[PDB]
């Protein structure tokens, strides 16, 4: 793409130049603060690793820091483009490190390409970093660096490129031969191009039963002919092929169990899928196109499994699957060098989770174990609760594991806690519009912002966007923009001057309003004026099923608009205006941020199951919390009286739910502050619904916090209670905010209208 | 020592090993966003880098990044200890970095001792930093790869234990020549201990205008005079002398103007300092021991000027003076090195902040003898030096990136110090320059004992605790306490004292028509402590309290109210809570005393909050919130706030303010900007009045949870006539020693 190409390079500037930054642990306020950060009291600490290098973990940050690092000669598919043109591709890995292994992460490059002097640094470098993780370095280089410094240093030394994609096409392997039932001494692998994974999969597969003889290793110039060359890299020689006069890899294609294989853009054709063995395994791992197309491998062949390195195609093999959570349980036990058999403990508990059963939505999605699911999702929150425990465990087994845990279950506990709170609930409402687009109007066609959100919907495929406005200055804004988007076409224009079923669309408004206060010509100006009206007619009608505004103008404007015109859902009688932010302590929303000034005790009581029902379908567990001024009774304010209430009032309607309150901030968001004030609370962990006792409670909260909290955009102002699926937002709201709401409206518009 | 030796180790331990963590700085919520930062959308800036490596710091880290790299053979006092052993030093390098200028900085540790692949592996590390940090390597090691590594890297490479050293010196000498008026050419110098620091400085100062024939230097063999040694260190052979006769530091400290130690303590005696010219300039730079102790110099000769590395005595020389500042001009220009011209106008910055002229600074920023270079933590220091870094840079020819305008430059360095000063410093050092007597009624806690012991170690104030003495003693030694008893801090036992019936009787008459008999009066004196340290501190044999640990804020609050009393011009209270948020240190108000203030209330508030950030030297931006922005809405919460930033500018027209606004629009001034483009308000408030208690409360608790790594000030109390806090029971150790420092602060001035 293009239009994703360049929302990336604004990406890696906005706001400050670069992905990370080293920031303090430690307080540094008062002047004895200073004192012991550094001279005379930093003395001490030195004095205690000379005294006990071991002792290195207690007292600094090598106990959770790893060092990524690269020449930049074959960075991911760019190739040798310099080793300071790949610094943005390190800090990725550290990045994508802290947000899911929680291991900060230096971004390192060497600009050396002998591979002696290379190895030199990175041995130097041994006492800064608990760990090394070698990136995208090219072939054959990787192969003699890696083996030489895993040997030559005590801290673990791994690629990611060739030992990473191994583990998982390896589980892949395992997981497939179970679907297919063929034991894995029996089945005869195929191997297509000289790849770096290629090596470390066989490898892999031997320790597990794989025959060596039935592995068929095919470089890029031909089928391993044994003694065609005297001289031959070990890593060819070591798995070589006795020449048996086939040449191609239509010659070994034939009674074939498995097909793998870095190299190869498309080698894979749907006449060799058709002369493969019964039901055969194809492991396509070529990062610009596939082997074979997988609904052509499936043409072909349908029990066929396929794998693939891209998403869009199931059965991703993605690097980021595995890396981080093998460091964790390494870091954590210091372990002296990632063995095979901490390998395979990865290999093994990947496989498990595709076993294990599903738990807990709006997006719809299946995680059976099929042909269609043989590895984990690429970025299921599991796996940090079943890799790490497994590779420390046997790191503690194998003997390289410097520091022992007591109890598993208290370090599995410590990593239940991380997955809670990251969630990724925005990509399953993204892929469900895709299934069943429904129309959705914007009734500020105009502005700019709304523009650019209707190409990006359109480029996604997620709605079909209807504008409102005058055609003549949305004609001239698309071409100032520089889109792409054609008038009638990928998206219907209504001009609100000029109109044929106006005079339809009066009637209604006017038979709604006429006792509301709105006069035969009051409602003929206010279909030409707020468009609001217009699109909120549209939906009552069916010319339209969903509608997001608000872009520009005040929020209960368009709120009055809505709340007259489809009335409240079934079983309601108050709307709730529901903000998210992506804080510390989770995704974490607020209740009522618009909607009612003074909510009551009832009101505030629906507006909590409205929310906890939308946080459910979103694939997020409701843990609902009441916020007050007073503490499990310390005041008897009025106000604080009616969460109690409330609080009674749910317990009623929905006693499933998890809520305790009321209580202070800090008591929802830390379990520690609550523990001591309330052990009994039902409520367990940080909470992710904070329902406010009062609006301005709730505008002053969202606005502070959404900015020195995070600037995670994910859900601006969710409408809750409304019978038709629509969403008010506010002016200020960016254009990835109109997009993800104009998804959410679809996905409800999905639902039984 | 062997407590603030084992506080240093407990310092690094908890909560979290380490002093540093790579943090995100880019949005990573969403899966797109995810896309967009590995694959695939990070192709996109990396190929824009192989057309051209120059849009790298438009894209990357560095050009905001620095690596202080070390092997582990000059380890501060320590020495060679090995490079493992040398990491926490270098992380409270990185650390000084960040705080002081905003640096990031990977600490990096070497495991080298041949020069020669020691510079291989650092060159090869050029593509990822914008510089290149060297501290804590042995002489003469050093100088070789420092000159090596500066021409074979375009990056720039700084020894910090030297040149840093070296540049601060040079300042010293340049004003102390002003204060004794003496021409730098005509001035001789002699120097002890071929220290890197000393070369460095007399290079520095011949370029200066100091001639080579006045400066003689003094090794351990003898005073260097040429032909002495055949073969002869070319660092050495520099400033070798014609052979005068003299051999022995007190042949040539005779008749000497500015002596530089960097050699080993006691090398200079009161009678050699006797024997030196007119006001002596003695640079005994050593560590731990200076080579002449001040007094001793002082007794001999007063008019003498006199600089140590150590921070007790005066005119201290530290390395945090200058080489995070140095290195924020080269990056803001890209600089592909550090060179003299440079040097020379970062000495000139330096030497410059004595000269201009100047509140809780008790120290008194007067140029004289004790006064030739400026404070470690001086606010001013980052705005100065790094604009002549960046000038004389850019006219020496090796900066990469021009800055157009010094104006707007100076205006993002000035903002930096403005968002991240540390009012805690100037009020702790203040606290220690006088003692004053506090309370606390909660002695039996045990947050309350732990802050204690910090509190008599730094010496902030003299401790009384109120409690069971039985209890206290025994829990102290349960913690492993070192406090004593009737020593360090007095206890007042509350169920029997010599002076609760003239207590009780106190209490009584202040609260005998407000529903307090004298039956109910004693019942108080021995149960409730607060009540106690309340008719002390009246009584004057207290200067302060400091309570609330345990118990709800109101109580402790009443029992206040009643016996001190509001201060006179003001009839209402309030209460802020400090918090350390990214957009800089942020007040709220009020958040304990008024659940619905007035608009009158809210106002006196508002006053009384901007006194208290200016007495902690931050300038006060003052902002009101409500859920109506600029009137959107018409209610009264909304009409009250109006009405009060009426009164607040009839009342003070200095202050800066404007309300009533969103959150959002005091803390992002893009924001404000575009709903108001004429609002008084600049840059970002700092101080956040609300509608009512209860929005401000819940505003506090989940930002306190969201700013978690500053933990600076606790409920501060406004109004009360004498100085009393009331804290929380979530309070913690650090909050509450905080707290009682402020409370000796205020005490001082009655
Ligand atoms: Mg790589």
């Amino acid at each position: 793409d293009d239009q994703l190409k360049q929302s990336a390079l604004d990406f890696h500037e906005f706001p400050v130049p670069g992905k990370i930054q080293v920031s303090p642990t430690k307080p540094l306020a008062t002047q004895r603060d200073l004192a012991l950060a550094y001279s005379p009291g930093v003395a001490a600490p030195c004095l205690e690793i000379e005294k006990d290098p071991l002792k290195a973990y207690k007292y600094t940050a090598r106990g959770n820091l790893v060092a990524v690092i690269s020449n930049g000669t074959a960075v991911l598919g760019l190739g040798n483009i310099g080793a300071l043109a790949g610094k943005p591709v390190m800090e990725g890995k550290g990045v994508l490190f802290k947000k899911f292994a929680g291991i900060d992460v230096f971004d390192i490059e060497v600009d050396e390409l002998d591979p002696d002097k290379f190895i030199e640094v990175v041995a130097a470098l041994e006492p800064t970093f608990g760990g090394i993780n070698l990136e995208d370095i090219k072939a054959p280089e990787c192969f003699y660096i890696e083996q030489k410094l895993r040997e030559r240093m005590n801290i673990p030394v791994f690629h990611d490129d060739q030992h990473g994609t191994a583990i998982i096409s390896t589980a892949a392997i395992l997981n497939g031969l179970r679907v297919v039932e063929k034991n894995i001494s029996d089945v005869r692998m195929v191997v297509s191009g000289a790849g770096a994974a290629a090596i470390a999969c066989m490898n892999l597969l031997v320790a597990l039963g794989l025959q060596k003889h039935n592995i068929v290793v095919c470089d890029s110039k031909g089928v391993i002919y044994q003694g065609r060359e005297p001289n031959m890299a070990e890593t060819k020689a070591a798995y070589a092929v006795v020449d048996d006069g086939k040449r191609t890899l239509d010659d070994v294609i034939e009674g074939a169990d498995i097909f793998l294989g870095c190299s190869g853009p498309k080698v894979l054709t749907q006449e060799m899928v058709k002369k493969m063995a019964r039901a055969p395994m194809i492991l396509a791992l070529a990062n610009p196109e596939p082997e074979i197309l997988p609904p052509l491998a499936k043409e072909v062949r349908p029990d066929a499994i396929i794998c693939t390195g891209r998403s869009d195609y199931p059965n991703q093999v993605n690097n980021v699957l595995c890396f981080p959570f093998i460091f964790r349980g390494a870091l954590d036990v210091g372990a002296t060098a990632i063995n095979e058999e901490m390998k395979l403990a990865a290999v093994r508990a990947i496989a498990e989770l595709a076993h294990a059963e599903q738990s807990e939505a709006y997006g719809d999605q299946d995680l059976s174990f099929g042909p269609e699911y043989i590895i984990p999702k690429p970025f299921d929150p599991r796996l940090i609760v079943k890799i790490a425990p497994a590779v420390a465990k046997a790191a503690m087994e194998s003997g390289v594991a410097t520091r022992p845990i007591a109890d598993f279950d208290v370090y599995i506990d410590k990593l239940t806690e991380f997955v809670y709170k990251t969630n990724l609930f925005m990509k399953p409402i993204f892929s469900q519009a895709r299934k069943a687009p429904k129309r959705v109007v914007l009734p500020e066609g105009e502005e700019a912002r709304v523009l650019h959100a209707t190409q990006e919907l359109v480029t996604l495929g997620l709605a079909k966007p209807i504008l409102i406005g005058r055609p003549n200055v949305i004609e001239m804004r698309i071409q100032k923009l520089g889109l792409q988007i054609k008038a009638g076409v990928d998206f219907e224009i209504v001009n609100n001057e000029s109109d044929p079923r106006f005079k339809e669309y009066w009637t209604e408004y006017f038979q709604i309003m006429k006792r509301r206060g709105v006069t035969q010509e009051q409602a003929q100006r206010a279909l030409i004026s707020n468009p609001t009206v217009i699109g909120a007619i549209m939906v009552q009608r069916g010319e339209a099923d969903a509608m997001i505004c608000g872009t520009v103008g005040d929020y209960h404007e368009h709120f009055s608009v809505v709340k007259n015109v489809f009335g409240y859902r079934d079983g309601v009688h108050t709307a709730g205006a529901m903000n998210a932010l992506l804080l510390p302590s989770g995704n974490t929303f607020i209740a009522d941020t618009y909607v009612n000034d003074e909510p009551d005790a009832e009101e505030l009581a629906e507006i909590t199951l409205m929310a906890a029902e939308t946080v459910r379908r979103f694939g997020i567990e409701p843990r609902v919390a009441l916020l007050s001024h007073s503490n499990f009774g310390s005041s008897d304010c009025p106000s604080s009286s009616k969460m109690r209430q409330a609080l009674e009032l749910v317990r009623e309607r929905a006693p499933e739910l998890m809520i305790d309150g009321e209580m202070h901030g800090d008591a929802a968001l830390v379990e520690a502050i609550r523990n001591d004030r309330m052990p009994d609370s039902s409520l367990k962990g940080s909470a992710n619904i904070l329902v406010m006792p009062n609006m301005e409670a709730a505008r002053i909260s969202y606005n502070l916090l959404r900015v020195s909290s995070s600037e995670g955009v994910t859900v601006g102002p969710v409408l809750m209670g409304v019978a038709k699926p629509v969403h008010v937002l506010t002016p200020i709201a960016s254009v990835r905010r109109i997009v993800n709401m104009v998804a959410l409206a679809v996905v409800e518009a999905q639902t039984q209208p």
